[PDB]
């Protein structure tokens, strides 16, 4: 009954053309522990074979067609992916499909383009005269043909790129004619421009060819909903339109989570008012606070867990989650949240009412970047704390928020749901005790810690209060015998 996510890629995997398979070969797995829903990385040929899937080269080569030096992706075929998906639905497990609409990459040749030079910290100011460049703008496909598509991309699709190939040249360029799209992100005075060639929102051809894709790309996939790229970047009545589109063609629900990254709940209400809610953000601030509380020792007041958090005031909206590809060692948001808080974490987002809670496949089988500070898998801490989240987390909540070091929450159980029911404590220092109240319609019923982390029993008083035990450091969460 309680939906769980898990975003099923990290960074650092080999690039075998084996995940698609291993995907399949996992679907049990995910069913028995729970998962209702995985994010799967971007599907589509990026920049080169080992590409992770955000260069996006051509979003209508889903591991079809040699273009780029590969028929697969890193990931496998379009068959394979397709055979993965077919068994992921057989056990009701939901497929979200990556959507990477901000720009393309690896164009297959150069065009002479009239552009000036923008400030990065402030893309409002021209900081050059004209200047001809020669930009990594035309896509011709040529593996694919017009096969699905004969939609080809120019110039004059994009509204700037931050490479000149004769002058060999790093900075950003905007084309001639062309404005930075709105509303996008205030910050560095305009973010529209990110990475590669930059996609023109204001062109009507190119809204009416992404529109129209993301329809394909659902049909070809039976994706269920969608993971928004780079948001911050794109126009957001634009992403408003578009998930509206997919929906209206569908006729399908089509769960849709954006990754607008600030560590700002202002900036993320926006985002979701200028979207008219019509779709979630995950919970970047949550994340941070997960982060910092790893990383000072027991001096983090775990009381602030509660406020500026996306799940505090827009729970419905909120896709929870501990660390994800970027923010894991050695990636571009890099803020882990520290291996001995991990489990905290994961008890915090799983066993709450509020939120979407997301699951990290770096987590739960570890990083296979080639640093000393990978994360380990923690595959056998977290496998607990779900199945408290499938058979335990139901009915009302109590959170007893009260204490710097030690805090917990209490769920009643569900009548609908046999043997249901939690009492849950974390403590980012030393370890102790909390009375709290799990529901007079649990009196006399023994408890025991599910993650095994304590040995004791709990009988719940005839006033529904047990007397629940945490060690330093340490999450327990006891649920009936
Ligand atoms: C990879 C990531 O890049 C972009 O994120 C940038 C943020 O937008 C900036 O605000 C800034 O983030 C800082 C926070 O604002 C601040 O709270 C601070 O504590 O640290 C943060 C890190 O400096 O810098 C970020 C890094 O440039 C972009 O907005 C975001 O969407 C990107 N993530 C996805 C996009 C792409 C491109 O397709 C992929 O490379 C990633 O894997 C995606 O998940
Ligand atoms: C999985 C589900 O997650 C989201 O909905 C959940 C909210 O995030 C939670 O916060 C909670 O909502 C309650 C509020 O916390 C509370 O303040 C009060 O307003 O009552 C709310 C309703 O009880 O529980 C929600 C789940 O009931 C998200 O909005 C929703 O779209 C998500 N459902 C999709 C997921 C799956 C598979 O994982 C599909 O089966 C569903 O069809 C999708 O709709
Ligand atoms: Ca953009
Ligand atoms: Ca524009
Ligand atoms: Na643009
Ligand atoms: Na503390």
């Amino acid at each position: 009954l309680n939906g769980t996510l898990m975003q099923y890629f990290e960074w650092y995997m080999p690039n075998d053309g084996q995940h698609w398979k291993r995907l399949q070969n996992d679907s049990a797995y995910l069913a028995e522990h729970g998962i209702t829903a995985v994010w799967i990385p971007p599907a589509y040929k990026g920049t080169s074979q080992d590409d992770v899937g955000y260069g996006a080269y051509d979003l209508y080569d889903l591991g079809e067609f040699h273009q780029k030096g590969t028929v697969r992706t890193k990931y496998g075929t379009k068959g394979e992916l397709q055979s993965a998906i077919n068994s992921l639905h057989s056990r009701d497990i939901n497929v979200y499909g990556d959507v990477v609409i901000n720009h393309k990459g690896g164009a297959d040749a150069t065009e002479y383009v009239t552009a000036v030079e923008v400030d990065p910290a402030d893309r409002n100011r021209v900081t050059s005269g004209e200047q001809r460049i020669k930009a990594w703008t035309h896509f011709q496909f040529p593996g694919r043909g017009s096969t699905y598509s004969d939609f080809k991309w120019y110039w004059y699709h994009f509204d700037g790129t931050d490479w000149d190939e004769s002058r060999k040249l790093n900075r950003i360029y905007k084309f001639q004619g062309k404005a930075w799209d709105w509303e996008v992100s205030n910050e560095n005075g305009n973010y529209d421009y990110l990475m590669y060639a930059d996609i023109d929102y204001d062109h009507p051809d190119v809204t009416a060819e992404i529109k129209r894709w993301g329809t394909w790309y659902a049909n070809e996939l039976q994706l269920d909903g969608f993971r928004l790229d780079a948001v911050k970047h794109i126009k957001f009545s634009f992403l408003r339109d578009w998930v509206n589109h997919v929906r209206e063609k569908t006729g399908k629900e089509m769960f849709t989570v954006a990754e607008y990254w600030q560590n700002d709940l202002g900036a993320l209400e926006n985002y979701l008012n200028k979207t008219n809610f019509n779709h979630s953000v995950f919970d970047v601030p949550l994340h941070y606070q997960f982060h910092a509380a790893s990383t000072q020792g027991g001096g983090y007041d775990m009381r602030k867990l509660l406020n500026g958090t996306v799940v505090s005031k827009h729970p419905v909206k909120a896709v929870t989650f501990v660390d994800n590809h970027d923010t894991q060692p050695g990636q571009s948001l890099e803020s882990t949240v520290q291996t001995w808080f991990k489990p905290l974490a994961y008890a915090f987002i799983l066993t709450r009412e509020a939120g979407y809670p997301q699951i990290f496949y770096g987590d739960m089988y570890g990083t296979k970047g080639a640093s000393q500070r990978e994360i380990p898998a923690l595959k056998h801490k977290i496998e607990p704390i779900l199945k408290a989240r499938k058979q335990y987390a139901y009915g009302a909540q109590h959170d007893y928020f009260d204490h710097h070091n030690i805090v917990g929450w209490t769920r009643e159980g569900d009548s609908s749901v046999a043997n249901s029911g939690l009492a849950a404590l974390i403590t980012d220092g030393p370890g102790g005790t909390k009375r709290m109240y799990v529901g007079r319609q649990n009196a006399g019923e023994t408890w025991h810690d599910i993650t095994g982390n304590r040995s004791d029993s709990v009988v719940i008083n005839a006033e529904g209060w047990g007397e629940f035990h945490v060690n330093g450091g340490s999450v327990s969460i006891y649920v009936q015998r």
